[PDB]
């Protein structure tokens, strides 16, 4: 009854949970935890640090990362969150090793492997700085990871959520698409789950976070803006949008648009810490519309916005773009992210370098290196590549093990 | 048995591929170790045949380090004729432990083979998108040259590692004469050489594995003996010329590190490898010429390999470097850590841009990506790049074309691109 | 047009494909293969060897294996196929490392990792025998692997099938359950896919087998015997069984039983090489019923039967059990398998050994060892444990590399 | 900094845990290497504390090799108080390459940690099923003792491996004094010893890693020097007593293999380990007594570890063996390859049964499983065993109990069991 107490208590009495329904008991959670409590330091400090930041910052902008090096540069650049894109993992970082489109094709433990990758890189960055006493950068920046539609049912979602926390994610996002026909937000052929089925996914995620004993941030996303199909008419709430027309597959045609997005947003809002409307373009008016509707029933709900590379941020005007993030943080969009920054950064950079190189050999490469040296004074250390990867950290381990007598120390003698 | 031994025996004596190569074992030994069936390894064969051919056809072949499928994919698209696979890059950002490590054989031994397989599956999906659309004649199956470090242990770990590289579809593999338990990056201190006889055993085990796998995989013998001023032992008469007599606390022996200790190693290894690589501390034309001249006196025409390392300050303005050393026999040239510097510098520049100017910094990259299209860059159309069109073609074939949930038709990539 | 030829030809003209519909062109397959052909020796010889065996044997009985050692003993015992149970992988051999029930909880590339495991063990067994010339056992025995419901949609099935072939499976089985609510055949709460959706999975698998250029054997399984729920009324064919009643989730109540099993079996039969009816008990009468109905429309269709450890093969009579397999091979069930033999073999053996050991120490262990020695003369080599794992094979590699001068050879000096 | 150094410094000087243990490094060094935060490792701590406690409380602790969660799970259920994790078994049937290997460090170095994590996740699910039902008071969190072989390389690979073991929730880890590139099973020929100073460095690196991970993980120093008649080098004065002068082609040195070379190693290692293990070629009571007496003269009460190996013909009928050697100080006793013999013999007996008598052979096993239930065997009810009841309880909590698709109600395990 005492482990149940120090849980039921926190719910009642913690501002962290104001405007959050949990339609299970603290008795249920402790029945599923098993007989002991396992601490998850990284995911707990993470969840706490992201929650603080979202209330103490004007807003928090992130870029997608599909490597720990990529995330380490985000953090050395001064970003205060990391976005783990399911698209990017599908494209270049999943456990199958295949390039896939964004249709839940990869094995469901792929994203959590990348979260652990990122945290292990950040820890090494922290270990190097600590040993040196060379700077006071907090490398443990919260990671917000894509759980797509949970890769199947309520129990897959549960397992996935447990995986994300084990890995040490600070926040996870679930979308109201059908796992079986899941797509990129900015592709056609999207299929919605009944509102109740999307709400059961969100309860599942939170119950998983409760069993793991961690206040992980849960983002509810809706695809209901473009999505004009749904799997069932079973929820009265959705009958308001169905035409009655049906595809061969059996799915139901629906009136997509900001109305459906808004219907989902208010339904999911009592079960999420942030709400996120996938949009087909970066329309300020629609962002404001979407926000207001949520805020009427859910005053000061933290909202999230995908500043998508699937948009042409130029066909949009130049001064509007410089001010977009500040402009939408205004409406309540306190977590903002460029989903595919890492994919475009990675492909653009290697294509331009390989072409410089094919055309002009090491001259081309010396342009990167020189660009690297000029960037040292701004906090780019990766130019000194052996230090960046912790060659100095492992030298110090060798000196401690050998009491200083090692002749095979790496850094002294290096060229 | 005599059946399979003879196809093998024939090819060893007839194919110009194995000219100037010794095998100190027999076809009978190879078939004894193979098992009762022959398993085909299509991409490893086609790659080894293509890489060899292009080494005897091009002025030279120049590569960059790839640490992801996408990176390798942009290298092919831009016109490069091989992919270098850096174990350093894998240590740092792409190994199966998920840790950031320095170049010291700390990662799990099957890591580079995993990245080889990744790269190959990316290239296969790139071809499949091209094939389906009949929209270009690009060969996306370019040879991968993979880092086997010092083999992660002895002669059997080398055997296993060499087999892994080939199953994953590597065309070339390099082994270095360092002690595995003390392995380092070429450009760090505290390198410990293996006795020469021991370095020769590893290249022999490497050739046994490729013969057993029935694939003519390229082997690059690498020596670290330019900067490495320790050897595990005085057992090999050939190494006594360079041993000072001084021992370390650990029991290692001091050697006179230099170009001569490298020339000694290069000539020991040249019979047992298809290319030879001397690691160097600076881009020195006269060391490269002397090392080449020393190798060509005993193996005229021997293919040589040069690491144009990012550990050097490319401020040698006396470019024209690749052409110059290619004229000395250096046909395979690669910038080991290109992938790490590209990825790392790239995100840092964008992230700093982003902190400062928000979505304006993102717009600049998009608009640089559109500008690269005339050069043949397609990743700005990213749904097509990762094969959304290919999986809609799979969907349409399964449903006979009634599929309602096809992806591209009604995507922001149709309207806005 | 010539790679299309040496495909369209095989279909028309190969007995292997008699009574098999492919509702796509050879043009479609070659459009998806890409520009070259990759040989898969193991999966091709496998598919050929299993197909031969099923026509040249009275029938083929298998046991479930969740390790390569387990499969090596099956083969040294004289079995001619191996059954890769999705249940067992869920229980003790999946890439997540968790014990799960049989509800598609594990990552979707888990089963193909176990097929590659098994083939790598068998190859080592073949390499040892070859080197020695000590016996002529064919260790490359066909593996028949569980693809559950494909872990999502038509494209997951496709990817999974490709995975199974890459791994070197000789046969794969897909079931007409909903991936999202998938269960063990012998559990409650089963949910059927529309017949057309189960038929699209099977086309998907075969198209994948066609792109991979391998005549992989495809088993269609139905859960329609116990399963009394279905996801949609969209297929006219299924309206014959729905009551019109609906659960909260939205699913449709159905009249389960041999009639529904038979409806699915004839629907799936033109798209599969074997048909398999999951049954709630080992009823000879129902097995015969099921067979006859299939054979009327599909004369001499190869059928498959799960002799399930979920049955009490004793509450069944003793002489009926000794003759069951021969009895049902009679009706056309030429592929028969004990799904969970490996799970029960593994848990029973370790529990009885640990208890013997707790009670009587090394005396207990010497009973196993003595049981092991008596079993040598029947073809159990694992008693000589260093040879079993290829210590001799790697010694011979060391002698070849060193030209015989090795002083660190393993076997000479062994105790 | 002084904060964290002192909790550490305190515990080293006060806790009876570290009595008779040297650290040749400082708390300051440990905190310098940790990073800026303390990460907790619950199962590694609770396990190390439980294993230590039970080693000072029980006549002795006896274990069998587990190579799967299920196997470990049956060992706990049957009443055993630890699980041995064999690297040999992992080589053979349970490593991350998926190959069958002999005991020679050919598998990927993160393999045993993966099996440690597997076993722990199985035990966690076993507890969760027990907890949910309030149906027994069994402690399923029994200490796992894991094989780190010779570390897969040098002092840094040992450091990394020791960290992996702890993250995965190992309670104890053993390191052996063999050369990694030549590692063997204890009972094969061609074992090559590391110089003593080198074996000591590895146990020091092992303790640094556990101190840095802030967990009191048990370390077992193992010596192979009873049968191993080669050493890599003559560098260590302590080893000159046993070196004959004869060198091998490879440069290894001949040593006088025996109990004396083992006693020399055991006493070198005892200061740097929590238990000491002498590998032996036969179950000899007088060697075990002499080895124990030699260790207890310098470290009275030192905990000792005995491998009751399946490589021996248990026909020593002069059982009562475990009690006898436990009386000599051998508190941790384990049958390394039990899991492999259990799994292998078990399927072969069943498969031969099955070829001969079909489903009658299966019925016998079922009926043996029912007979074991009175002893407390539950796996015959297999849907419950793998937690079908636990995931139906998860389903009911998510749906508030309207779930139609719960699994057990209307299963053959309800009716027929
Ligand atoms: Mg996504
Ligand atoms: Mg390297
Ligand atoms: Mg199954
Ligand atoms: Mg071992």
């Amino acid at each position: 009854n005492e482990r149940i107490e120090k849980l039921q208590e926190s719910w009642e009495l913690d501002e962290r949970w104001e405007g959050i329904t949990r339609p299970y008991s603290a008795e249920d959670v402790i029945r599923l935890r098993g007989s002991i409590d396992i601490e998850h330091t990284l995911a707990r400090r993470g969840a706490e640090k992201l929650w603080t930041s979202l209330h103490t910052e004007d807003y928090i902008n992130a870029l997608g990362a599909l490597t720990g090096n990529q995330a380490m540069q985000q953090v050395k650049a001064g970003l205060k969150a990391i976005y783990l894109s399911g698209w990017q993992v599908a494209a270049d970082a999943n456990l199958s090793g295949h390039m896939y489109p964004d249709q839940s094709l990869y094995p469901a433990n792929s994203v959590p492997a990348v979260v652990k990758r990122i945290n292990q890189t950040l820890q090494r960055a922290d270990q190097i700085q600590h040993m040196e006493g060379s700077d006071d950068t907090d490398y443990f920046v919260p990671i917000v990871a894509d759980a797509e539609a949970g890769f199947g049912g309520q129990l897959n979602v549960f397992e996935l959520m447990k995986g994300m926390i084990e890995a040490g994610a600070s926040g996870v996002h679930f979308e109201d698409q059908l796992s079986s026909e899941k797509k990129c937000g900015h592709l056609g052929g999207k299929v919605l789950l009944p509102t109740q089925t999307a709400v059961r996914n969100l309860i599942s995620a939170r119950l998983a976070a409760d069993v793991m004993g961690v206040p992980t941030i849960i983002v509810a996303r809706t695809d209901a803006d473009a999505a004009d199909l749904i799997t069932s008419d079973i929820d009265p709430v959705d009958k308001a949008f169905i035409t009655g027309e049906r595809t061969p597959e059996g799915f139901y045609r629906t009136n997509a648009g900001l109305d459906q997005a808004i219907a989902r947003g208010l339904a999911y809002a009592p079960y999420a810490d942030l709400v996120w409307c996938e949009t087909s373009e970066p329309n300020l008016e629609d962002a404001k519309r979407f926000a207001d509707a949520i805020h009427k029933e859910h005053p000061g709900k933290l909202l999230a916005y995908n500043c998508s590379p699937s948009f042409n941020w130029k066909q949009l005007d130049e001064k509007a773009i410089a001010s977009f993030q500040k402009e939408i943080a205004s409406y309540g969009y306190k977590f903002q992210f460029v989903t595919l920054a890492g994919f475009h950064s990675l492909n653009y950079g290697m294509f331009e370098l390989a072409r410089g190189y094919k055309e002009r050999g090491m001259a081309a490469y010396s342009e990167l290196q020189q660009a690297e040296f000029a960037a040292e004074k701004h906090g780019y250390s990766a130019t000194r590549h052996q230090r960046e990867v912790g060659t100095g950290y492992f030298d110090e381990v060798a000196q401690v093990i050998t009491g200083g007598t090692s002749s095979t120390t790496a850094l002294k003698g290096s060229t």
